[PDB]
């Protein structure tokens, strides 16, 4: 098929426009009106100040075990015991969290996790064939400055396949640049059964560790982008650590998921839901003002359309 296009991807809807509701007309002037109040008073700085005085769900036990400890990229950055993602029918273990958020109607379900290991490579495909994901939201680069953050866990050369585990068979077989992510296609088989499943990999480049979008637009874009195609199952979100820039990036999801749906939404309250499920979600002060941020700008844009 095509390469993806510009075109293609401003069609696609960053938040689902309705005749009138929470988001329309007056009504928008003053949830706009709102927003930009809370962030000219700091407020968003105050609620991540009360958020991070929030108790963990439990002990992270089985992450902290003299076995495991060695499959965390961050020994402090472990995943909770309750909602840890397990390997196999022995419940392995792989620094992976579900991160479930209902929205209205809709649920959306992801798997936080930290960027691979050299050595749990194999365990990181295991989990996405055996949680049946077919797209992976990789928010960050390989090395960032001098700096690594995660090991590339996929084949750099098209069409080479590769053994990643016992069953699983890995093969590239499609890599796209675009402005601020790269969009690769990926193939991963278990051999014995030769079910062949196609992965959405979705890399966001623009994006580094600690801080916020250099390129805001293009990450609207991205995220519209995994948006549309995600079909079924959970939706891998990893970066370094598996909590800053992948619960950004969930908040925001979230946050226009519901304004699809002339829905009210509390980002603290909606960065509280996450971090009962994964410690330490959206890090920084910044990336929570972000959430705010982006989200007042994908209204203002709405607005402006709307006064077609």
């Amino acid at each position: 098929h095509s390469f993806l296009t510009n075109d293609e991807l401003a069609v696609l809807p960053v938040v689902k426009v309705l005749p009138s509701g929470k988001y329309t007309g007056a009504n928008l002037k003053s949830v706009i009106r709102v927003l930009r109040g809370l962030l000219d008073q700091g407020i968003p700085s105050k609620e991540l100040e009360n958020l991070q005085e929030l108790k963990p769900l439990d002990q992270c036990l089985i992450g902290q075990t003299k076995e495991n400890r060695r499959k965390n990229r961050y020994k402090n950055i472990l995943p909770y015991d309750a909602t840890r993602v397990p390997l196999g029918d022995e419940g392995g273990y792989i620094n992976a969290s579900f991160i479930k958020i209902p929205v209205g109607k809709e649920e959306f379900v992801y798997i936080a996790c930290q960027g691979p290991l050299p050595t749990t490579v194999g365990d990181f495909w295991q989990m996405i064939w055996e949680q049946k994901s077919t797209v992976i939201a990789m928010m960050t680069q390989e090395v960032e400055g001098e700096k690594i953050k995660c090991q590339r866990y996929w084949p750099n050369i098209l069409g080479k396949t590769t053994m990643v585990s016992n069953r699983l068979r890995l093969a590239l077989v499609r890599m796209q640049q675009l402005k601020g992510f790269v969009v690769r296609a990926m193939t991963l088989e278990d051999i014995q059964t030769r079910e062949v499943r196609h992965i959405s990999h979705l890399n966001f480049t623009a994006w580094p560790d600690h801080d916020t979008p250099s390129q805001p637009d293009d990450l609207l874009t991205f995220i519209s982008y995994m948006r549309h195609i995600h079909r079924s199952g959970p939706i891998i979100t990893h970066c370094s650590a598996g909590i800053g820039r992948s619960g950004t990036l969930i908040c925001i999801d979230v946050v226009l998921g519901l304004i699809s749906q002339d829905l009210d939404f509390d980002i603290s309250d909606l960065v509280r839901c996450m971090r009962l499920q994964r410690h330490g979600m959206v890090q920084t002060e910044d990336q929570y003002i972000f959430c705010y941020q982006v989200i007042l700008y994908v209204l203002t844009r709405l607005q402006a359309e709307e006064e077609q």
